[PDB]
RNA sequence: UGGCGAGUGGGUGAGUGAGG
DNA sequence: CCTCACTCACCCACTCGCCA
């Protein structure tokens, strides 16, 4: 069907440091009203931000009755999580290959739920490689990290 | 048996801090 | 783009420990 391209990014200043500040960015295009850069609530990490930037884009897509999404992110962790690992985790009790608990289980659960009824082409952006959509999403993510949660 | 911690080797990609 | 110091967490092995 007709697909729509969206660029997502999760960022986190001071990732792994004493005062991390995580933000999500979702870019639909120049001057698109759904473009957002907002603060990530909860645990402040880059991995959570990258997951919930994709979450936000999908929820926004649903509010527009869009069920075919070309979703760009630079997070292979998010992409491989949602297209591969989640199926294994629902079957094995959300255990990593080291036999440990999946740290961001509740975020992958939430994302897994949002992909229901969606046809999503998950795309890795090569990360700093001329894709202005990625740069615009990154900029919005940084803006959101400055805001309050 | 059931949990947990710390490492080593390899891999996938990200997010940073101080600088210039 | 460069240097120096790092975390985020998955894919796969392997080694050492701690609990009951």
């Amino acid at each position: 069907g007709d697909f729509v391209v969206v660029y997502t990014d999760g960022c986190c200043s001071s990732n792994g440091r004493r005062r991390p500040r995580a933000g999500i960015g979702v870019y639909w295009g120049p001057g698109h009203p759904l473009n957002v850069g907002i603060r990530l609530p909860g645990r402040q990490t880059n991995q959570r931000a990258e997951i919930h930037a994709a979450c936000k884009a999908i929820e926004q897509a649903k509010t527009q009755n869009i069920n075919k999404l070309v979703l760009y992110t630079n997070s292979m962790f998010t992409i491989n999580g949602i297209t591969n690992w989640v199926q294994g985790w629902k079957k094995n009790g959300w255990k990593t290959s080291a036999g440990k608990e999946v740290i961001n289980k509740e975020d992958f659960v939430a994302l897994e739920r949002l992909t229901q009824g969606m046809d999503i082409q998950w795309m890795h952006v090569p990360g700093h490689s001329g894709f202005i959509g990625n740069e615009e999403a990154d900029r919005l993510a940084r803006e959101g990290a400055k805001q309050s949660e």
